[PDB]
């Protein structure tokens, strides 16, 4: 099959409880975005994954981060080796 | 009354299902550890609860910030200046 990370960014905001989407490379190198999660937002995303990581040794065990605020939650995992930021209002 | 921060992390691996914690000021200092987090981590916890600020903006928005994995949960907060990490097992 033929699939598009625009497509998939896409298909996540169509979940209502999604406000915002972002995906970046190891780097903070922003590889796609919808919503409220923009280029200015790559950066720190990234640190945040890259610096939990740092807090485990594997076996592929690799720490999700969530932060919690009035605005929401964001949620930071990484799949198939990027970076992955969700964003959820609450 | 006469509290000190020493007292407190005493105080606060009394919980059975704590099993580390440390606190930081905002540029990674070690301001005190127990058990799981020690000496190593304060610099990784201080970046982490840094970058998560930079994902608001106030009236004292200030992320709650956590970390899921095998090896548990820690949870990153600001509490009266300074920064705690608390690690509890699951």
């Amino acid at each position: 099959m033929e699939a598009t990370l625009e497509q998939h960014l896409e298909d996540t905001m169509k979940n209502p409880s999604i406000v915002g989407v972002l995906c970046t490379d190891s780097q903070g190198l922003n590889l796609g975005c919808r919503g409220t999660l923009s280029d200015e937002h790559a950066g720190v995303i990234s640190v945040l994954a890259q610096q939990a990581a740092k807090l485990t040794s594997d076996p592929t065990d690799i720490p999700v981060v969530c932060l919690e605020s009035d605005n929401g939650n964001i949620m930071i995992q990484k799949h198939d080796g990027i970076t992955v930021a969700v964003h959820k209002m609450a």
